[PDB]
């Protein structure tokens, strides 16, 4: 009975420190293989985006607490208000939860979009999930601008490396040689010039990752935007409910 | 890059090395959950053999996994001491551990209520925390902790329904008439007040899950419904639980 | 080494960057040392005397500290929120913080007390925490807090220990004398029963002391671009800045804070 | 008061793991320069020693919870036993307690050993402490050995190097030049053929290291929930009347110097 209870005195809680604004980050485990296994188009496959998409969007609906949310390829960044006490601030509520609901809210929304691909049970989506503290707004503006700068050369990389392999045939091994050295703008060249392609034209979603922002009036509705958030303040000027 | 600098905020735990860990998943809001999907009461044995279906699973993926019990809406495993994955990092043991456990009963749900699908609003949730040991023994006062609690909780909810239904209480007189009580009185009041024999109960429900990776030798998973808090020879004839 | 792995159990806890710290550290067991070196009731001056030389020479050593506050056994210091003293490593600055104090306050307790030896058994001895606070409002309220309790340990000690002094009351009559008492009340006791007025106590007994390092020409002139020869002038201008004493009200004076902007950078 | 009490709930406490092995390690601070000022002898001072021990050993007598301690030059490792309670196995207070004791017990103990050399507060002895958890008695054992290697490691190296520069007159680049790829065996020799040393003559202290530890003469191992109440305050009673014997010997190799001591791993 009451012989073995001393076990939970060895439990640790971590108090995540209050008036700080936390950043969540979820990321798919082992996502390069799931996205072979499940044959994903590259180097964008729309439709896994929009799963991913409607995912965040459920969970952000969920708690209110949540501001801002960033995503792109298998990861989505969620803001909470730095005065937030959902589950008291603690760490393994928080960062458990999250990954959970990520995991069962993209299971759902696959079945919505590939009904023809049921998923595999040694294939399933996994999320991993991370609470990082920041004590200054202005971290907050570099951490988004971090995942952005992120997606972009993700992305022109790999729209580039996968232009080179359907387009030339080239295989995934001679691609990657082609690329060695190759900046910015010499990706922008190849994919013009040897593949026909515009990277300007690619979808916003695709260049830019997606936003989703809670919207209030009178200072709430979720609205999402595909833009530029590194260089534009006036976007985050109109919109001080991020800050507190 | 001028934006880098900002993971230098995150901070990893990385868990005492040559320590037991145990992991314990719990889900989360199941008492909603289990009266959406119309959860027989006190105890639903699909709902439990979707558990148990999810907890093998993992365990059949996770080598350092030696032993799982499951009650309810939880479950435990017990990593052995020297454990490598993910470096022993807190961060990535328990979030891909409700990760895991979440999906894997969202798999065996479809498999064993086809006819109850899930709804956008109620899907099965999980938390994850990992717990330190240093000393074997307390690795078995835990599994009897989680044990006895299965013990004290179902002979609880089942005292109550039974008093519900069969002597038609209300919940409050009910509530009104375990108020007090130790588990003893409980197994009384269901016998000569309820009509209900609580030893002629499924073992499951009475003892919970244990799933166990077996070696001859000294692999394959076997589930029990058994006592394991006083059969010691349980424990004994088992070394590589320890090691 | 087939010893060295040992190391590893070792954990270390790098304090959260950009974020202010507080460093308090309060003397262990004062009570029963302040009675076996006899201290004067209910304020010692020499004590705190030993206290405010210890905690005006560590701020003088780590020009991290921008601002010192103190009173009974107790100083708090606050760090700016940039400082890299060791890394932000816990265990770091936190016995560093108690290892100095102690020892400043042995230095000086033999240079303020050379009649009364330490005896081995009754050394000075200090805990030390640090806390991280993400606003600066929270440290404006953290030394308010502070400001506040000595207000009301004062305040009590003063009621307390005149009862015990002036009108011959044991201690525990004294302490049952004071139970339920709120502060108007005490100061009836004092004015009325004992002829003291509390209003005329010392200002350091009544509110404390703020050791501030203060500046002159400030401006915020740091960014991150700024650099090399320019941040070691800045550097050197902050270990070479004075640090002045206080015994001011910081809780509802704003200018006090508002004219001192450097606290906040 | 109300309105700003609030702020205490910014403090984070650690509670370290129950029933796990604390070892706490004080170290003194700049010491090298320390020893400088103080003109300690070279390679040993003797004095300075006996001021750490004498500062560790009043520590454990008066903290029955520590049950051995392994010193040399200017470190502490104090072991706690794994049922230890003292401050709740608070992490902040543990080890600032620590720091502080060992810091003013150094300035006490120096004023009896030191009475002309009083301390300046430029150069007073600070140090730090940290804590660290130990879940197996055998990785207790590999800690003190890494300690008394260590010992064996730095007084060799010391040993050499200033008899290289006191007797055979060489300046600190030339002698730190000399013995750079050196071994063990390497510095035998130099301090044999080349000094007419016998690094094996030196003081068991200086090669050793110091040990104390807490001896109990009619010792049975039983520790368990069931006694409680007075009857574990006589076993605290043993452990705070028990006697503190010093060795300087060496506990890396000899199993039945451990063996025989089965209240360490309690
Ligand atoms: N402080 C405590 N002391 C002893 N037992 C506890 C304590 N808190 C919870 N328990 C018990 O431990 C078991 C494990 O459940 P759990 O730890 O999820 O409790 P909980 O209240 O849901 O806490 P949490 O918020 O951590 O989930 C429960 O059966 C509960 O009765
Ligand atoms: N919508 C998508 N369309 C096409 N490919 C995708 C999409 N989402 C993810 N991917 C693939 O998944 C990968 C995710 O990379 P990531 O850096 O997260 O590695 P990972 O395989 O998930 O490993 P880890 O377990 O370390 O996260 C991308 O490189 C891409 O290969
Ligand atoms: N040490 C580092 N410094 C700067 N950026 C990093 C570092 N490690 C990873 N990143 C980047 O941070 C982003 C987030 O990835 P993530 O935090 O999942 O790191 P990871 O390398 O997969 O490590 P883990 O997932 O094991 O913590 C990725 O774009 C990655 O390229
Ligand atoms: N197999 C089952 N059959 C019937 N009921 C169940 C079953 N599994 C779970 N439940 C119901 O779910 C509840 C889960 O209890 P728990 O204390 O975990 O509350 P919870 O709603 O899950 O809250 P939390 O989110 O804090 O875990 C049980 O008390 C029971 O009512
Ligand atoms: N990374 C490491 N790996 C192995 N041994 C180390 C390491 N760092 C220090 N040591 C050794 O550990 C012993 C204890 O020294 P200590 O723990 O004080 O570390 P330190 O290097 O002084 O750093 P700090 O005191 O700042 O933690 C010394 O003998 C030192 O040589
Ligand atoms: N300058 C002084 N003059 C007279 N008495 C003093 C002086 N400074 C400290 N004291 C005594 O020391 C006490 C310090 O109180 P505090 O609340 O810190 O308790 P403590 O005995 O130090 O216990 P702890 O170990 O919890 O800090 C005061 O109540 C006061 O009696
Ligand atoms: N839980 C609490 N909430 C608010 N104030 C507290 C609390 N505990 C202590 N205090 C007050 O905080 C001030 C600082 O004292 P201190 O931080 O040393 O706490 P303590 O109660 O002595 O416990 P410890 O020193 O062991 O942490 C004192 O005025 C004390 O009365
Ligand atoms: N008894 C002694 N006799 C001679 N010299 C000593 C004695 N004790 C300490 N020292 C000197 O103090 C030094 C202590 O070494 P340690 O590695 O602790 O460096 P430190 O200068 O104290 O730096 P840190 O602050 O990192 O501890 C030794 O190298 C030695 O020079
Ligand atoms: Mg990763
Ligand atoms: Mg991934
Ligand atoms: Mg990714
Ligand atoms: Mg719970
Ligand atoms: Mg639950
Ligand atoms: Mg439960
Ligand atoms: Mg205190
Ligand atoms: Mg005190
Ligand atoms: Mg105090
Ligand atoms: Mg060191
Ligand atoms: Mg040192
Ligand atoms: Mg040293």
């Amino acid at each position: 009975n009451s012989k073995y209870e001393y076990v939970k005195l060895f439990e640790k809680e971590n108090y995540l420190l209050p008036d700080t604004y936390i950043i969540i980050r979820v990321d798919g485990k082992g996502f390069h293989k799931f996205s072979q296994f499940y044959e994903f188009e590259k180097p964008n496959d729309l439709k896994a985006l929009q799963v991913m998409n409607s995912a965040a969007e459920k969970l952000m609906s969920k708690y209110s607490d949540v501001m801002l949310a960033y995503g792109d390829s298998d990861e989505y960044s969620f803001l909470l208000r730095k005065n937030c006490q959902l589950y008291e601030r603690r760490e393994m509520k928080l960062t458990t939860l999250f990954s959970s609901l990520m995991s069962t809210y993209y299971m759902y929304f696959w079945s919505q979009y590939f009904p023809d691909k049921p998923l595999h049970i040694d294939h399933l989506p996994n999320f991993d999930a991370r609470a990082v503290l920041y004590p200054d707004f202005k971290h907050i503006r570099n951490y988004f601008s971090w995942r952005q700068v992120d997606c972009h050369i993700n992305n022109l990389y790999n729209t580039t490396f996968w232009n080179l392999v359907l387009k030339l045939k080239m295989t995934p091994q001679q691609a990657e040689q082609r690329l060695m050295g190759t900046v910015a703008s010499d990706k922008n060249e190849i994919l013009f010039k040897e593949c026909g392609v515009n990277y300007n034209n690619e979808s916003e979603m695709y260049k830019k990752g997606t936003i989703i922002v809670r919207e209030f009036e009178n200072y709430a509705e979720l609205k999402i935007y595909h833009v530029d958030i590194i260089n534009d303040d006036s976007w985050w000027k109109s919109r001080p409910w991020l800050k507190d």
